[PDB]
């Protein structure tokens, strides 16, 4: 049988733990992830990609639930940078509801793994390179399900904000980070 491991942008398998720029498959739709500060936030706490397509963004931590060395690519996920702005508490991913509908956001505080546990991989076939889909992962009530995709929302100040949408899902290469 088989645990379908997450595959990086060379062939490898990803690393549970292990950091990684969060690439576009698009050249040319921008570059890796990084944070700005929006609307009333005292620091950048908003989770958003860069524009410039030469930049790799920030190392990003990979981590699954579990204990094993590589990442069944049905795992949820944590995502977190591995140097967060000074103000976040952690360096973990979370998502936070809005008028708008929900964002990708770092927090002021410590959360607790169910809020930070959130995503998936979704492998997107007819492709040669490994290119995956974010899933975010809401509670179902006492589980969670992965039902909705992450993309894109340029804000009126040119920010490409990660948020959850219903039409253009973000596609995504895992490129292994300095070491």
């Amino acid at each position: 049988e088989f645990d379908d491991d997450l595959v990086d942008a060379e062939g490898n398998l990803v690393e549970k733990g292990g950091t990684y720029y969060l690439l576009p498959h698009i050249w040319a739709h921008g570059g890796g992830i990084e944070t700005a500060k929006t609307g009333n936030e005292p620091c950048p706490l908003t989770v958003v990609r860069s524009p410039n397509e030469v930049s790799k963004g920030e190392p990003i931590r990979i981590s699954s639930q579990f204990l094993s060395l590589f990442i069944p690519r049905g795992s949820l996920v944590a995502l977190g940078f591995a140097n967060p702005p000074s103000c976040a508490a952690s360096p973990w991913w979370t998502v936070v509801d809005s008028p708008q509908g929900p964002a990708v956001k770092l927090s002021q505080q410590k959360l607790p793994e169910k809020d930070i546990l959130v995503f998936k991989f979704e492998k997107v076939s007819h492709s040669n390179i490994h290119v995956y889909k974010l899933l975010y992962c809401q509670h179902d009530e006492e589980d969670v399900k992965c039902d909705q995709y992450i993309g894109i929302h340029r804000d009126r100040n040119g920010n490409r904000r990660l948020v959850v949408t219903e039409e253009n899902p973000l596609e995504l290469v895992l490129l292994k980070a300095k070491s």
